[PDB]
């Protein structure tokens, strides 16, 4: 038995949405969002766009997850009936073989699994050395190029991972697919949620971007859509508490806090609104980590570059196995990145976004 949030949670990550294929999850996202909101949209790409106003002429918030997930895509299916795919979203060889895929064709789901040629018939260091991708097949049971296609397989077809949402012996800790980005999909869903009974004086607009795993895409097109005043970036980081992990290469702990982004290779944090986040945890008691991620972006690194430009902060969940079929996370780090987010807004009328905006005065002109 899964109470509301963990049942919110399995139905985001259940939710099947690769780039460029995301309707499912923008359907549930939609569901759960929609009472919070006075407005729901699309951009043209399928980004959901939920608008809560708080207060009719007060600064554009905009709280950005992204609804799809890494996953594949079939480009051909051989004579002999297998198939080949291409990797949509950054994936590593060597979390890929024999892992079960499900395949979504115009006649329904197939099952398959992620094969390559058997170890034995590699030379000892090609044993050694990781498979390619490129090299890597899709098995589904077929026997001719045929017969795969008349069960309804097509170039262009999503393949998603399959696994089954698992709550750990320490309810804290859940593993799942997708918890990039589902999670901060939740974040938003629920800071609107908060905002239902609770006065904030300004627009909050909560977010499920599409195509973020392909360069950020969907972040653009809504965020041009919005014309956000301030824009929060909500996704996951990378946790560095596993084994044979330094401080050094990763220092943030699951269960320690939100992480707040100093910098990433899409956006260096705008320094008036990161100190006016920290102030709010620091004043609010709520536990946070600062961290930075050297070669990866979010979307805040398309949304800041928006127009005039977007003061931002992007705000991540320290989680484990990141692009792979089973990813886990810690339940005190999403609650408390929820509130974090809500107490800020609370605060971000248009005074205090205009001076984080403009230092040098004449800000409210
Ligand atoms: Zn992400």
């Amino acid at each position: 038995k899964l109470d509301e949030t963990l049942t919110m949670l399995k139905d985001l990550t259940d939710a099947k949405g690769i780039p460029g294929n995301e309707r499912e999850v923008r359907q549930v996202m939609k569901s759960y969002i929609e009472p919070f909101a006075d407005e729901v949209t699309t951009d043209r790409l399928g980004s959901l766009i939920a608008k809560k106003t708080g207060a009719e002429n007060g600064p554009k918030i905009m709280i950005a997850g992204h609804l799809d997930e890494v996953g594949f895509m079939v480009t051909q299916i051989t004579d002999k009936g297998f198939i080949r795919f291409q990797t949509v979203g950054g994936w590593w060889a060597q979390v890929m073989l024999a892992q079960r895929v499900t395949i979504v064709t115009k006649k329904g789901e197939i099952t398959g699994v992620i094969g390559s040629k058997p170890p034995h018939i590699l030379s000892p260091e090609a044993r050694k050395k990781s498979v390619e991708i490129k090299d890597m097949f899709i098995d589904i049971g077929a026997s001719s190029r045929e017969e795969a296609l008349e069960w309804g397989v097509l170039p262009g077809d999503m393949i998603v991972p399959h696994f089954e949402f698992t709550v750990m012996n320490n309810e804290k800790f859940l593993l799942a697919k997708a918890w990039d980005n589902r999670i901060g999909c939740a974040i938003a869903i629920d800071v609107l949620r908060n905002l239902q009974n609770t006065d904030h004086p300004n627009i909050v607009y909560g977010v499920g971007t599409v195509q973020e795993e392909v360069g950020l895409r969907g972040a653009k097109t809504a965020a041009h859509t919005i014309q956000p005043d301030i824009a929060f970036g909500v996704d996951v980081g990378i946790a560095g508490d596993t084994p044979g992990i330094s401080e050094k290469e990763a220092q943030s702990k699951m269960g320690k806090g939100p992480q707040i982004i100093v910098y990433d290779a899409s956006m260096v944090s705008h320094k008036g609104l990161r100190d006016a986040v920290v102030a709010t945890a620091e004043e609010a008691g709520i536990p946070y980590q600062f961290d930075a991620i050297a070669g990866g972006g979010t979307d805040s690194g398309a949304i800041h570059l928006t127009a005039n430009g977007v003061p931002a902060l992007s705000i991540t969940i320290a989680t484990r196995y990141i692009h792979t079929h089973a990813a886990m996370l810690h339940r005190d780090d999403y609650e408390n990145a929820v509130k974090l987010i809500t107490e800020v807004i609370k605060k971000l009328d248009r005074k205090t976004v205009d001076e984080i905006t403009y230092q040098e005065g004449g800000s409210h002109h």
